[PDB]
């Protein structure tokens, strides 16, 4: 029943809304999106057997943050990177039929330790779920890093994305 | 160390450069500045007695956030709100008077238990400095709170800023 990998359209379809149906689990729109595609996901495997997401965003200097981000010295904000691994634990929740609108929940330790120049060429995501609850309220525990061309720059530990039925 | 309160137009002096000169401390520009204003910043008193800022942002339906993030479903995004806190801790460090660009090292646990709609008047943000470290590499860490018209929202444990002088390494 399950597609394992998107383009940048399914994406954009998913942010109208389009993919998940009406209610469920969207992507934000640009410029908020920090997706271009994602190259893989399951519900198996992963570091911790219970799935995982590799996703990749393209860069160029021209992106917008760069600019405002900072004056004289570009570089892309580490909570941008931080929100794109929400932003795929979110829609992993959707992706396995859950009902419900995404919202962060927040995380445990976080690291930036590198950091992203309009000279790069892209940047990946990989997600490792850890946990999904489907109690009352339903969740996802998430470890990710995100890696520039090839290199390790940022990681998350306990990323907590929730579905609310009702919109907090 | 001296001026106490700051208003956009200091902070959008901040995002040039010109605050605390070149090669120290920037807040970013619009659209990833997420202060309009500090209304306090100190060294002494907060919950650790090493500092504490307060610092708002107004909401209004417009801002641009709110049209991509969601469609049909509105919200302020939790990492522009934890943004803002690792960017009051930048701004904190500059204002002690020590040098280098400013980079958010992470954090400890990050709590999100409620939202700002775009119904919203005011994000307010409370910051409290735990520790400075002036070592090698000069850093601080921090606990800070988002709150939303007199509700509090996210919640950061150990949030870490550090500043990065020509010869330090990332
Ligand atoms: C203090 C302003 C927060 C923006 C810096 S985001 C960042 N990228 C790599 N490290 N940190
Ligand atoms: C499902 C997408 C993950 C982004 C939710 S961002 C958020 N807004 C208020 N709390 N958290």
């Amino acid at each position: 029943t399950k597609q394992h990998a998107f383009t940048r359209e399914d994406l954009l379809r998913c942010s109208r809304g389009e993919l998940f149906g009406p209610g469920n689990a969207q992507l934000p729109a640009p410029n908020m999106l920090m997706i271009d595609r994602i190259v893989h996901i399951s519900d198996v495997g992963g570091k911790y057997g219970k799935g995982e997401l590799v996703a990749e965003l393209d860069i160029n200097p021209d992106l917008w943050f760069f600019a405002c981000h900072f004056e004289g010295d570009p570089v892309m904000p580490g909570c941008l990177g931080l929100d794109a691994m929400w932003q795929l634990v979110g829609f992993y929740l959707g992706w396995q039929g859950n009902p419900g609108r995404g919202r962060a929940l927040g995380s445990g330790e976080v690291k930036f330790f590198g950091q992203v120049l309009p000279t790069a060429k892209k940047v990946t995501y990989n997600i490792h779920i850890k946990r999904t609850i489907n109690r009352s309220l339903v969740l996802a525990i998430a470890d990710g890093t995100v890696s520039v061309d090839g290199r390790e720059i940022y990681s998350a530990e306990g990323l907590r994305v929730g579905l609310f039925t009702s919109t907090f």
